[PDB]
């Protein structure tokens, strides 16, 4: 039952909305919800290019061009930090990955992707989380 305390939706939640808490009191950053619909980062970066998460589509549209484009450099190494990287490069910003952690400074980004050159553009700023969801576990026999 220790498991079960420690999995629950409640403490999780605590945390989420500590690591809020604390990029906004630390960076003044604000964690924006974005519709959820798979692992793609294509709705949090529109609304970080766009002002408008329903841009979507024309952001993965141009970074699959970006990556097919560049094929041969990118297929050394879904496969988000790719997308990540193919995205920084396109539009010439940094990439910051944001994410909770335990250890120091979680309000530091846990990772960031470069641009071509530095410029004076605001970096684009996404937000790594892992949000609770059950599925039905069927028995045909």
């Amino acid at each position: 039952a220790a498991r079960i305390e420690a999995m629950d939706p409640a403490t999780v939640e605590q945390q989420e909305h500590w690591f809020e808490k604390a990029l906004r009191d630390k960076k003044g950053f604000i964690i924006k919800q974005m519709k959820e619909d798979g692992a793609c980062l294509f709705r949090a970066v529109a609304d970080q290019v766009y002002g408008d998460q329903d841009m979507h589509e024309v952001v993965r549209k141009h970074c699959m061009d970006y990556l097919m484009k560049n094929a041969d450099y990118f297929s050394n190494y879904h496969g988000n930090h790719i997308e990540m990287q193919a995205m920084a490069e396109m539009y010439n910003r940094p990439v910051e990955v944001y994410q909770y952690s335990t250890g120091t400074s979680a309000v530091e980004p846990i990772n960031t992707f470069h641009g071509i050159h530095q410029n004076e553009d605001e970096p684009i700023r996404v937000s790594y989380h892992r949000n609770i969801h059950y599925n039905s576990v069927v028995n045909p026999n």
